[PDB]
């Protein structure tokens, strides 16, 4: 129940709108703790509830504390955090909880609290390390041996939406910028309702403001210097909207001196927290804590906000974010923790903005590396790409620091109102990207020695695979190794995402230890798929076609599935003939020759590095046999009456096929993958109420959640955690170490080496320059 | 409580339970009670004990020893009246207190439960609260006194009205069809306990005895892959309970 | 039966006693064998002796050899040294008969003629090195690529008692004045009269002298000097026993010129007995051969007395013996044999003489360390331990080199006549110890990267562990990661190692990763653990009912041994009744909540850093309902008749409890140990005839060794044979290869996976600095 009061929108409300001088809330922050309870979690069976504040308060009131962020912190900190060995742990037993509740709120309020009320010997000067772990012997001689491998690092930037707090309330008119220019899309202001109804860009700048001018305060008083005296004009939280308060006539400021030259480093906020609650271990002022509370309740839902999410991060673009970014894959040790590091940005359309980016993470990691070994850097002070290369060429694979290889995203978006065809105009940025890149590439080789793969991420359904195959090809010959591409993550349907997976499987370019993605459609089973979805989802008819044709495909030679098969041809085909309009009689088989050429650029020949594939549709022409699919998918290209039906959306049962079906798909292409030698990056992640529940342990093969005709698929780890802040590959690592060894009953032995597994998998198929 | 599996009952629930001190001590009497005599629980039982006195010697404030024996003692007299001998029809149980108090040894039971039921601060010690753990007992060890109290209703042959209504997400989990006993639903040393049919839905507007009847009947024989006439009969043994243990006078 | 030529009090006797001009010998030291052989090894049937012996002079005689040293040694060597690949080594069947010897004869004269009558190739200049191992492919591939790990090295100092042999050499007086500081005690005097009967100090100190002028002729020989004339004066070995001869009116020393600077090294040590051989290859005088042959039964007979056992090892707090030892721990070769080396130290009480052994030891490791790279050093010549700090700092773990881990002992003493409570004055001096190293820790805070760990050794019914918890809770705090305890290594019955084993666990503040010791009691059977034990075995009083208590704790659960518990209940309850006195009743319950509570502090509120556990005895004096254990812990702790009764002794059956029982409860504390991953280090050690027996390979799950409850533990590796000379982890790993390979059938893939196991838990469960 403590989570409800670091994190609540109307506790915040409440607390940020009635005045300073109020005194006995009780009532209200129960009131609000239940609102917010029943909006959140919803299925505590609301005595539960009643029970754990009755608990709560009986706590804080038998240990003589008042109801507020001190007392929180201080429960949460003794409940979660001790000292062990060297520097504070989570348990063992607790660290799921922790990784739940870290879904909500900040640690570093919390081990700033284990600091001050329990300090571990005085003889280990702390400095703040996010995030926190549990400890175990197997699993850090494994990784001190072994190191962690990073495959999958693309969700807020590359950083935790930790130090984003910090960043904004450094740029607050960034941020500010950014939320504006992204509140008038829709998508956006339906999140924002539903996370902060009455949000608003005003209210978000005000509790920035507000944010900033408490840290002030507070920062006086952990301080401790003289309470300024304009303190007692200040009677109502909204006065801090303001960056100037107004006592008697005049105009006072905010801000403060700070100790460290950068106030909105996360060390300078873990000192500021300490000595606030140093000074505050036996009372507080009742106004002051509700300060603390108030910026504590405004931090946790910007992230609450920003986690569940162009500007912003155009300011990630020196070398700082991917220095400290370099450091923090690097444990606090001699040797790095993190081995081989994939490095995910997007390409910028501009040729300066991109060489921009480039050098920012080069130089940056050249920095890191000097603060690790010494040698003879030639030029001590590299301003160029080319400099920087050459400094880097001196580096040998010795294993002490973390190895970079970049990855340029792609981000797909959905089709435009009116166009050739359809995804043309994102086609088009997506080749001026590309462009770029291989110039890049081009003005300088050495390049191709740290730009080791293309990923296209971003929505799935905005576009598919098939759009991505000339690129990835073109690509191929430029000299980008190694292919990427988001698959599975979000479907329509169970079948939708199989199929999408199977279409990236025989369309993209993918070659022997190339990897995909999350590919979770072929990992979570069709019994946990459908636990509270409507008996009937809608999808578009183009998708509802494809997935028809799939089933066929997959299905002919299933004896105990021929009539899901004959049932799926025929429907095709009665769903070709209107999205077609055809009048004529077209077989499933001539629908499968029209679908195989979805790989073609569609302005090839039929609507330098770019001839082959503008002639890769010659082939087909030339072919006197494929007529009709050749005519076929010009009309699925570009007559408007088919893109029209295409766009139109059909219903379908949820078990229009049953289980066994579903799993047999699933198992084809399971082989598929296996057979090609296709690693599946698999982070931690909607219908999982456990983590036990989730399909990494169904891949890797434990008794129970394994399926009688699974096929092993070389699952690489990522650290990748969408609802979480400050999180990371140790985390997660040590996270499935605890589920395994405490849900599955494996001992550590073997827990250790099911994870060593996938850990191994993230190096075998590493983008890496060998 | 009996019908409910402790796999599905801890589904959204914390992993610590907050509850009331006297519901906790008198859950460990009962635990106890029931695991005594089972041998595969009896580290369970000896806990439960050991914990039962301990919460005891706070909650009565007890500076001598006070056993798990005569912990039972105290608490089998919660059927007495309050105000009967210590604190026309009602005559025999204003007196019901007085064959306890002449039983000789029965001296320290009574005034324990004195002082449950007037010490300020027992009642104090009472209303406080504490945490349990969700996995305090197994699920095995939940299914055995959920068996144990099968088998008790069995005995005295008390039926149980089952309406249908937190954690379940779909109907087909409901308690009912365990208590049916439809295979991979009840479990291995159930009890069948006499259910009885009732129009009690919760969250539902017009809502009646025949649409409860026809929803059981549609899930049995879509999600549970019964026959019309096997899930008829399963359903209809639930509403022939109702007349069986009808309250009309005959 | 050539054991018993080399290690004999009788024959040492006859051969000091009688006149070097005797001549025929044979039947003296046959009669002389016969009485050794009983004495030693009784259970040979009288008749294999006599032939064994007839064998022996065959072989001598067929070989034209004369009955003496030289005889016998090279006997010796050729049965089992031989050349491979690189310098001598044993032969793999005949390893385990070689460690058996080495039980009695030490290993250098062997060496000598080995190296003497059948050197290897003439091109790999031979350095005397010990021990001598055997030689396979596989484990020497595991060796170079894992290295070993040290956890359990405290049994003669740190240093085998062959170099303890060439100091009491080179400190004559020192090693006397030990000997009679210690003669005092009667345990020694029992000692002595059980080694050699009538050895009393002064014929302790005549035979080191006898040792000495022995050496010193017998180099003379060595060298071929020109045979001092005062040797004609010399007729009998006791003339040898003082400083001087006397030839004819004049007194003539024995010291002669030696060529290596250290006269008293191994290595001048083997140059002399190579030179001495080499001159003696076809004969030797009878007499010097006699004064060779006293000399080698002094020697043997001083480290058997040695090895079944303050100043002398005050002497070894230079930065020699250290250096030394990291030397020998490293291999012959560029990269170290051992990896991770834990060093156990006793504490001093004064904080000079703390100070003094820790700048030693840190200073031999830097010179080490010195040896091994080339580096920017700071101070080339450190003079204290911050400066020593200051050099070690800049050492990456690299892995060329060891790793040092430094562990303080704490050793516990007997319970004193009067005192306060139980163990009062030794929990007084641990106290004054732990200041001191907490001291030291603080004004240095550094000192905690390299002092990781408080053991504490010595013998277990001297102290419980309920005494050392306050301690090490208060060390956790100062900084001191890591603790250790030696459990279940003699106790008066098995269910008590085991109920000492499981207070460890649930008293001491052991936290995951920690290592117990020993624990012998939860790995050796029932079955061998009564082999030569009389029927009855009589204990004190408290440790009866702590077992009682323990028993009925542990088979409460146990349906089959609810008749055990119940009786373990019933005893308990009455033999409570008199050792407190008793009038009322006390159930088994008050007793075990009596029992739990021995954990603290007994001075704390019953009778800095340390206020923690002076205030931790509150929180149990304010449970109201902890009355009757409190003052009943006050009369145990108090009370003098029940301190008396506790000393007192009561006799319980050998099958008190089934075999079936007490390897349910040796499970159960298996079960808990797994659960709270505490390893145990298990070096190589009364009932056990062969080395099959041990419960080492129990506790790896060999078939027919691993009973069918037993649950894994994490075994680690250790170094300390009690009754060995130049012993070393490397031969205790090819040791347990051996029997492996050779006893258990496995192959050397298998037993290698099997050690392997244990040695990487070492590394594992290291309490080095991470
Ligand atoms: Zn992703
Ligand atoms: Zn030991």
């Amino acid at each position: 129940m403590e989570r409800f009061l670091l994190n609540s929108t109307v506790l915040l409300y409440r607390l940020s709108t009635v005045s300073l001088d109020e005194v006995s809330l009780d009532e209200r922050v129960e009131s609000s703790v239940f609102l917010a309870q029943y909006e959140q979690a919803r299925s505590l069976p609301d005595h539960v509830a009643k029970s754990a504040w009755s608990y709560l308060v009986q706590q804080i009131k038998q240990r003589n504390m008042k109801l507020g962020p001190v007392a929180i912190l201080r429960l949460i900190a003794e409940k979660f955090i001790k000292n062990e060995k060297g520097g504070p742990k989570i348990d063992l037993p607790m660290f799921s909880e922790w990784q739940t509740l870290m879904s909500r709120v900040s640690c570093l309020p919390i081990i700033a609290c284990h600091q001050v009320f329990n300090p571990g010997p005085a003889s280990q000067e702390y400095s703040f390390r996010w995030p926190l772990y549990p400890y175990h012997p197997t699993v850090e001689d494994y990784i001190t041996r072994e190191c962690l491998h990073e495959t999958h690092q693309h969700l807020n930037g590359s950083t935790s939406a930790e130090e984003c707090w910090l960043d904004a309330l450094k740029h607050p008119e960034a941020c500010l910028r950014d939320f504006e220019k992204g509140w008038a899309s829709q998508e956006m202001k339906q999140l924002c309702a539903q996370i902060d109804p009455s949000l608003t860009p005003r209210i978000f700048k005000d509790r920035l403001q507000i944010a900033c001018n408490i840290r002030e305060i507070l920062c006086r008083v952990a301080q401790g210097v003289e309470l300024p005296e304009w303190i007692a004009s200040m009677q109502n939280p909204q006065q801090l909207a303001n960056s100037t308060i107004l006592h008697n006539g005049r105009e006072y400021g905010f801000a403060t001196v700070w100790p460290i030259d950068d106030k909105y480093s996360q060390e300078s906020e873990f000192c500021w927290l300490t000595g606030l609650l140093e000074k505050w271990r036996f009372n507080a002022p009742e106004g002051l804590e509700r300060l603390l509370w108030i910026y504590l309740l405004i931090q946790n839902q910007y992230l609450t906000l920003l986690v569940q999410r162009t500007m912003t991060e155009l300011r990630e673009e020196t070398e700082k974010s991917y220095l400290s970014r370099f450091k923090h894959a690097h444990g606090a040790g001699v040797y790095s923790q993190v081995r081989y590091l994939e490095g995910r940005f997007a390409p910028k359309s501009d040729p300066n903005k991109m060489q921009k980016l480039l050098f920012s993470v080069l130089r940056g990691y050249w920095e890191y590396l000097s603060a690790h070994m010494s040698m003879e850097w030639v030029h001590e002070k590299p301003l160029t790409i080319s400099q920087v290369l050459d400094n880097l060429e001196l580096v040998e694979p010795h294993g002490k620091c973390v190895e970079l290889a970049l990855v340029p995203h792609f981000i797909k978006r959905k089709p435009k109102n009116g166009e050739a065809y359809p995804h043309a105009l994102l086609f088009k940025d997506l080749k001026n990207q590309a462009a770029i890149l291989m110039d890049m590439l081009k003005s300088e080789p050495r390049l191709t020695g740290w730009i080791r793969g293309v990923d296209a991420a971003a929505n799935e359904m905005h576009a598919p695979p098939e759009l991505f195959c000339p690129l990835f090809r073109v690509l191929a010959k430029s000299g980008i190794a190694h292919f990427t591409y988001h698959v599975g993550e979000d479907f329509p349907h169970l079948i939708s995402g199989i199929r999408s997976i199977d279409d990236a499987l025989r369309f993209l370019p993918l070659r022997n230890g190339d990897r995909l993605g999350h590919c979770t459609a072929i990992g979570i089973t069709p019994s946990i798929w459908k636990r509270s979805l409507p008996l009937s989802l809608s999808m578009t008819k183009e998708t509802r076609l494809l997935d028809l044709v799939f089933i066929w495909r997959e299905l002919r030679s299933h004896p105990e599935l021929l009539r899901y098969a004959s049932d799926a041809a025929i429907e095709a085909v009665r769903l070709a003939h209107k999205v077609f309009s055809l009048e004529e009689e077209v077989s499933i088989t001539t629908l499968d020759q029209v679908f195989e050429m979805r790989g073609l650029l569609a302005e090839s020949e039929g609507l330098s590095l770019w001839l082959e594939e503008y002639e890769r549709a010659r082939e087909l022409v030339k072919t006197t046999g494929m007529k009709r699919p050749l005519k076929l998918y010009k009309q699925w290209l570009t007559s408007d009456n088919v893109r029209k039906q295409r766009a139109e959306y059909v219903e379908v049962a949820l078990e229009y096929l049953p289980d066994e079906a579903v799993v047999a798909l699933q198992q084809a292409v399971m082989a598929k993958m296996a057979d090609r030698n296709i690693a599946i990056e698999c982070p931690p992640t909607s219908q999982y109420r456990n983590v036990s529940e989730h399909h990494i342990f169904r891949w890797m093969g434990l008794p129970g959640e394994a399926i009688e005709g699974d096929v092993p698929m070389s699952i690489c780890l990522g650290s990748d955690d969408p609802g979480i802040f400050a999180a990371d590959l140790k985390s997660e690592f040590y996270h499935l170490f605890v589920v395994l060894t405490r849900k599955f009953g494996l001992s550590p032995a073997d827990a250790l080496r099911k994870v060593a597994e996938v850990n191994e998998n993230g190096r075998i198929y590493r983008f890496h320059d060998v």
